[PDB]
RNA sequence: GUGCGCCCAGAUAGGGUGUUAAGUCAAGUAGUUUAAGGUACUACUCUGUAAGAUAACACAGAAAACAGCCAACCUAACCGAAAAGCGAAAGCUGAUACGGGAACAGAGCACGGUUGGAAAGCGAUGAGUUACCUAAAGACAAUCGGGUACGACUGAGUCGCAAUGUUAAUCAGAUAUAAGGUAUAAGUUGUGUUUACUGAACGCAAGUUUCUAAUUUCGGUUAUGUGUCGAUAGAGGAAAGUGUCUGAAACCUCUAGUACAAAGAAAGGUAAGUUAUGGUUGUGGACUUAUCUGUUAUCACCACAUUUGUACAAUCUGUAGGAGAACCUAUGGGAACGAAACGAAAGCGAUGCCGAGAAUCUGAAUUUACCAAGACUUAACACUAACUGGGGAUACCCUAAACAAGAAUGCCUAAAGGAGGAAAAAGGCUAUAGCACUAGAGCUUGAAAAUCUUGCAAGGGUACGGAGUACUCGUAGUAGUCUGAGAAGGGUAACGCCCUUUACAUGGCAAAGGGGUACAGUUAUUGUGUACUAAAAUUAAAAAUUGAUUAGGGAGGAAAACCUCAAACCAACAAUGGCAAUUUUAGACAAUAACAGAGCCGUAUACUCCGAGAGGGGUACGUACGGUUCCCGAAGAGGGUGGUGCAAACCAGUCACAGUAAUGUGAACAAGGCGGUACCUCCCUACUUCAC
RNA sequence: CACAUCCAUAAC
């Protein structure tokens, strides 16, 4: 079982100093150990958790391995390794998998222990927030709409996270509240094994096959560490910047960033260069175009995809800075999912779906509300409904264009607006599309 | 696998087109007027003027037939069928009988015909089943205070446009490749539109098209309307504008949604320019230009929304870079900063191709000055189709023809006798129990007339919808001097074009649908290549040696300060050494089966729709013959070689039982035979809808 | 600040 780890990341030498907390994981570290012994060591056999939307099929130990692995069964374990990203369907902070290896469910349990093990008292917003909660994309509004009286938002470009690992200090983190001083050293000898194979004899990964659950938290602690040192700074950086704009908190996703709080260009000169001198020293990759693309006040410029001001034209700001969802995406996807045409002018148009040939019809309203659906969340608390109810328009067209084109009578648009859909009252019949889609804007939006 | 389409002959079986011999047909009424000539003019009646009411004249017209819509009825044709029928039968075969009856597309072959002027369709709504709200803030109340076009919601009354087009009028000639407009493919992939491909055909050249706007509220707002916030704009607003009172001196409509000026400032209606498009090409609403007989007579105007001139404003009006948020410079509200979608494009040029008003200016032009072409009918001819007429292999379903067939029955008295003594299984014979059998079962019975059987000849149907390259097949006749031509050609273009010489009979086709033959191309399976030549990013190269290396031990149980439990180590940076595949240096390939339609370009023709006309959209890529890439159909249901278990039952002794064999047997998924449900199927089938 | 929509018919 993973009594080694037990053992390991327990007891971790605590005759002095130990693993990350000293005054607030002392009655609060078992914590983790009773309950890893009884869900990271939920059980021997397929028990744990696993691919099929909780396990795999139903083996004996998980398969054999983990009692007297111990003994290291897969002892080098090799792992064979590629690259792989996929490009996340909106805002994407394009996550990692890992190649096929029912070893998989070995490290799902394996980072289990990790998961636990950091975030339980210190490691906040897995996968991309910066405070700590218990959920996904809530930091990426509220403490977006908590402060921020200022301007000068800095965006981030270069990656550091992926094409930028370290595996050297990497590790020397990672023991850094696993690992002890004495007698602590049984786990990575195969999480070092990003072995990808792109004509050369690298170590480094982009997308790790060891693994694919942990590959984002590993990525969020060689982020989440040391956003504290360079935070250090930040302790003393804001004297004046909340300050000097005043007379009448960092941003830490996986990869994006700006700074907090913002008083003057001088002010910002020390983002300007501190945030670019511990990236270079600690991470081992350096930052692009001079610290960046350092707005004035506003633009339509993006982040994380969502905008910030501090016929597509409904922002606001004044005394108080806000959010608003921006064009780019929605002159993206808004394009190669084939709703628009611009050459039409009357900018866009609904003209239909790409395929002249489609699938069946519940199937085409279905796969279209979910696209919409899609808005539910990334474009939740935002302004401009009338940007998003041209798209509403052009997406609802084109999926009832789409209808039409499959039954295709007499420019089959008109019967299929008299038909089915929400006026026509007919199983023929999703009455959710448009309603519930202005109701996910109101909500989400406004509360 | 689109209603038909195959390929070769003519062209009323029924037609289409073209041009010629013509005719007949109506032009509001007359007039000189030609001759039945024709809008020319004189007179006359009606007709139109609202281009924005009135009357008077001047101008635009007066019909007729075709096309063509529209509805309504009536009946061929097309229907499962009647109904007859043909080895019964697989399937075929509807004078007329229900149902449809314009059949969906007629866009290359018809329903046709009578009536009437009118249908879908789109904007303006009758009617019938809703919600608002209401100047006060509401409350109080359908108090019709004071309503419903804010609309429902459903189902159709009333108007509009569809609901008209089409036919000649005295002749040139002039800026006649003029500005404009068309073409040059598609298609694939480079996706930064940066000059690349295809066995394009063209040729020059990469940001072309669009848009980031409007000056003293067109401010806080869109691609509608709407309402509420604020700067300029309240008598009311608590003695309720129907009632009632309270809550503000704020709270409702409105203004002060420019300062004016300058001309127009309404409906429609006519033609265009568009928008409508969007995916190809035509008909209905929305915008812009302009047009809608001149003057006297009341009529005949307050507006109104917009150009222009700016006048200053307030929002803070891209930009370049600054720029506490009441921030600025400068070009100040395109003032290339750009912004986007936007790949041999746009733009540009060439060559080719188009030209009515005969642009506006001259000789115009003579019995109002010259006119013979709309529609039907008729003569003839050239032409043409998917029509009509001829021609039908390759693979399939079936029925008899004992045409040829593997198939004809038991025991006993006792082979004799036979069973012609006796039965009755056997094929049947019937119903029908029924899960096949068992057919039960008297019966012919003791072969026949029928397990099973593939077939002579033959009965029928489906395939005539183009994919890469030769050959058996029905025709070298049904085509003869092809147009893909013999045959030289020659030229040319992607070739096939285009035009010259030209052999008279197996030249030309060696007609079509369809198979396999042979290597191809692609999608699928197993296998192999994997040096015809070695090394290389080095994948093996965390190896080892490591480098003398670095803090870290076996299994487990406890917070942290660790406590118990039993009693020499593998990893830390790598180098390094072989090959493994193809990068990287070079004398994966086998075997299996199946194979379908997106076009586009030229030549000849068929049609239709849009257009001055070149041309663009269609008809299976129109259709065939040449070139080409792009591209390698889909499900469902029968069927049958073949399968697959599993409940029941099955029969004679397969088992038992006794009987002359049957006979009565209980016990058969001990299935001996043998089916019903069964599985994943196998393969075939345009089988039926789909994809074009 | 906002609510919401406005698009035919028909030739493959």
């Amino acid at each position: 079982t993973m009594a080694i780890l037990e053992r390991i990341s327990k007891n971790s030498q605590e005759n002095i100093d130990e693993v990350f907390t000293r005054l607030y994981r002392y009655l609060l570290r078992p914590d983790i150990y009773y309950v890893a012994y009884q869900n990271l060591y939920s059980n021997k056999g397929a028990s744990t958790k696993g691919i099929l939307d909780d396990t795999a099929d139903g083996f004996s130990e998980e398969k054999i391995k983990k009692i007297i692995q111990s003994l290291k069964d897969g002892t080098y374990y090799p792992q064979p390794v590629r690259r792989m990203y996929i490009a996340k369907k909106n805002s994407k902070k394009m996550r990692p998998l890992g190649i096929p290896t029912f070893t998989d469910k070995l490290i799902q349990e394996a980072v289990r222990i990790i998961l636990e093990s950091i975030y339980e008292p210190v490691f906040e917003d897995v996968s991309h927030g910066f405070r700590p909660q218990r959920s996904c994309h809530t930091a990426l509004k509220t403490i977006k709409r908590e402060f921020g009286g200022a301007r000068w938002f800095v965006e981030g470009d270069i990656k550091g996270c992926f094409d930028n690992i370290d595996h050297v200090t990497l590790i020397g983190l990672i023991n850094l509240k696993i690992k002890d001083m004495k007698m602590s050293q049984l786990i990575y000898k195969f999480l070092k094994a990003g072995y990808l194979e792109n004509w050369q004899y690298h170590k480094t990964y982009s997308g790790t096959p060891q693994g694919g659950i942990l590959s984002p938290l590993l990525a969020n602690i060689y982020l989440h560490e040391l956003d504290k040192f360079v935070l250090q700074l930040k302790m003393k950086f804001d004297r004046e910047s909340p300050e000097r704009i005043t007379p009448e908190k960092y941003v830490r996703y996986a990869d994006d960033f700006i700074i907090s709080v913002k008083g003057s260009k001088e002010d910002c000169q020390w983002i300007k260069e501190q945030l670019k001198l511990f990236i270079h020293n600690k991470l081992k990759m350096e930052l692009s175009e001079e610290k960046t693309l350092i707005t004035h006040s506003s633009q339509p410029a993006r982040f994380l995809g969502y905008d910030i001001r501090v016929v597509k034209k409904r922002t606001l700001n004044g005394s108080v800075e806000l959010l608003i969802p921006l064009q780019d995406k929605i002159r993206q996807f808004i394009f190669d999912k084939k709703i628009a045409i611009q050459k039409k002018d009357s900018s866009w148009f609904p003209v239909h779906r790409k395929y002249l040939i489609r699938s069946t019809d519940l199937e085409i309203i279905t796969i279209y509300n979910s696209e919409l659906r899609g808005i539910c969340n990334y474009y939740g608390l935002a302004s401009n409904f009338n940007q998003l109810n041209y798209f509403a328009y052009l997406m609802e067209y084109s999926c009832l264009k789409t209808i039409a084109s499959k039954h295709k009578g007499t420019l089959s648009k008109t019967i299929s607006m008299f038909k089915d859909g929400s006026g026509s009252w007919g199983i023929s019949q999703a009455p959710v599309l448009y309603g519930y889609a202005r109701n996910t804007l109101e909500n989400r939006l406004k509360a």
